[PDB]
């Protein structure tokens, strides 16, 4: 009966991602520091009794 | 009794990195002087006797 969108079959459009979701991610790095040391064995003391 | 270093085991010192015996690259470097060439084979004539 008339001229449609059909006819002029349309590719579409890209919305992709979204930049900030929130992740899970990693809980114990926000109980406690993350002490960064060299390549190899770590050894410490442990303070016990009182 | 008492606080010992013998509970804390400690890690230590390096003294280095080092070679056991001196390094014998080579002799044929030394006897007759490297004459470089182009890359494939090489030939030559020798004319013996008299």
């Amino acid at each position: 009966d008339f001229l449609s969108v059909g006819k002029l079959e349309l590719p579409g459009s890209m919305i992709g991602a979204v930049r900030d979701r929130a992740i899970d991610s990693g809980v114990l790095a926000k109980l406690s520091p993350e002490q960064p040391t060299i390549f190899g064995p770590v050894k410490g003391a442990v303070f016990s009794g009182v």
